């Protein structure tokens, strides 16, 4: 089967969020194989799934492939839905999101922070962009 993991939103404010998932083995269909599958990451609103935007559109070949989508202009208190449309025939499971209300936090100072930052001798300036 063609095995898309989703990972769960993270990141979320009120106009941006952080969405993944990996390709981990696709199939297609005989003449399909060593395609460079369009990747397109596709979000909506969940009162809304007629306005399917793009989150990312990617071309993979290599699986298992990661790929991420920032969203951005996403819509406060808003419930949002997305998937991964891998190639021109599959799309993932479904998860969905809620965004925050117009009173975001910075999160840079405290962020969630999962994984363990311990590196020797921190020689990245995290001015451009704080790592999760």
């Amino acid at each position: 089967m063609v095995e898309i993991a989703i990972n769960p939103a993270s990141e979320i404010t009120a106009t941006s969020a952080f969405i993944s998932g990996t390709v981990t083995k696709f199939e297609q269909s005989k003449g399909f194989y060593g395609s460079g599958c369009n990747i397109s990451l596709l979000y909506w609103e969940a009162s809304n799934p007629m306005h399917v935007k793009v989150a990312s559109s990617i071309s993979k070949k290599d699986f298992p492939a990661d790929i991420s989508a920032t969203i951005k202009d996403l819509k406060p208190h808003t419930t949002y839905q997305f998937k991964v449309t891998v190639n021109f025939y599959f799309s993932s499971s479904l998860q969905t999101f809620k965004t925050l209300a117009l009173e975001s936090k910075s999160t840079s100072i405290v962020s969630t922070s999962t994984p363990t930052p311990s590196m020797p001798v921190k020689v990245t300036l995290e001015h451009h962009h704080h790592h999760h």
